[PDB]
C-alpha cells in the first residue's frame, strides 16, 4: 500500500534520476562529471558539479510540494543550442494526477517492487533511446519547464516563458510508469536532420 | 506492425543481431548489466554480452547469413511466449527485403529498426513471467535445410535465477516460394 505521503516522493525521485541520466546520456555535462550509483535496480549515473546538484536539489525539492497539491502536470528537458539558442532535443513528462487522493479512506494497494520496476523499465528504454537519437555536437545547455495552474503561487524566481517546441521535429513516445496517484507519461522529441 | 530489415545478406544478419538485442534489453529480458554499449557505423549501440547468448545468437545469425546470400528466407519471426503457461505474450515480426549478393544508408536504416522496436516497447504490458523465445525462420519450400532446423530446431536453456528467458529454440518454417514477373507489350 502506498500513500500520497509518498507518492509525490517517488515521481520526484524519479525527476531527480531522470533528469540526470537524460543529462549525462546526452553530452549536457562531461562524462567525468557524474558518478555512477545504485537504484531502481540499474546502474544509473548522477552529477557531481555542486552548481547542478544545488540546483536539482531546488527542483526535486519544489516538486515534491507541487505534486502533494496536484499542481503540476508537465515536466520538461528542453536541450537547446547554446551558441544560436536554438532547440534540438526536448524530453517531455506528462503527469496525470489524481486529485481524489487527499481524501483516501485507505492507503493504496500496490508494491513498491511494482512502482520500482515499471521505472526500471522506462528508465531501461530511455537508455536504449541512444541509437536513434540524433548526436548533439555542438555546445548544448538545457533548461527545465514546469507546466502548472494559474491558480498557485510560485516562488519570485521563476518566470512564464514560451513552450519552446523544435521548429521541425519527430517525436517518439515512451512506456509511462504509475503509482496509481501519480502517472508519467514520458516521450522524447528530436530534430529531423 | 512488422519490422522491415532491407539490405544485402552480410548486412541484414548484423541488423537482426541488433534488432533481438534490443528487444531483449527492453523488455528486461536479460538483466540491464548484462549488456554493454558497443559502437559500430558510428552508432551507439547495446548487445548483450551473456556467453550463452552469444554463442547461440551467433550460430543461427551465421546459418542465417547463409540462407540470405540466396535471399531464400522470407520473414524471421519471434515469439515471446509464457513458459508454463504456453499462451504466447508478444510476437516480433521481421520482414525481409533480399538483394542478392555509402555508410549514411546503413546508418538511417539501423536507426529506423531501433526506432522501431522502441515505439513498439511502448505499446507492450510489463512482462512478469517466466519465458520461452521461439525463433521462425520462414524460407522456401526449397532448400539446403538439414533434418533438425526443422520443427526441433537447434535451442538452449538458462534455469539461472535473474533472467526471464528460459529456453530460446529457434525453427525452420517452410512455405511456398514467389517469383517477380513484367508485362513489357
Amino acid at each position: 500500500s502506498i500513500t500520497l505521503r509518498g507518492s509525490a516522493e517517488i515521481v520526484a525521485e524519479f525527476f531527480s534520476f531522470g533528469i540526470n541520466s537524460i543529462l549525462y546520456q546526452r553530452g549536457i555535462y562531461p562524462s567525468e562529471t557524474f558518478t555512477r550509483v545504485q537504484k531502481y535496480g540499474l546502474t544509473l549515473l548522477v552529477t557531481t558539479d555542486l552548481e547542478l546538484i544545488k540546483y536539482l536539489n531546488n527542483v526535486v525539492e519544489q516538486l515534491k510540494d507541487w505534486l502533494y497539491k496536484c499542481s503540476v502536470q508537465k515536466l520538461v528537458v528542453v536541450i537547446s543550442n547554446i551558441e544560436s539558442g536554438e532547440v534540438l532535443e526536448r524530453w517531455q513528462f506528462d503527469i496525470e494526477c489524481d486529485k481524489t487522493a487527499k481524501d483516501d479512506s485507505a492507503p493504496r494497494e500496490k508494491s513498491q517492487k511494482a512502482i520500482q520496476d515499471e521505472i526500471r523499465s522506462v528508465i531501461r528504454q530511455i537508455t536504449a533511446t541512444v541509437t536513434f537519437l540524433p548526436l548533439l555536437e555542438v555546445s548544448c545547455s538545457f533548461d527545465l519547464l514546469i507546466y502548472t495552474d494559474k491558480d498557485l503561487v510560485v516562488p519570485e524566481k521563476w518566470e512564464e516563458s514560451g513552450p519552446q517546441f523544435i521548429t521541425n521535429s519527430e517525436e517518439v513516445r515512451l512506456r509511462s510508469f504509475t503509482t496509481t496517484i501519480h502517472k508519467v507519461n514520458s516521450m522524447v522529441a528530436y530534430k529531423i536532420p
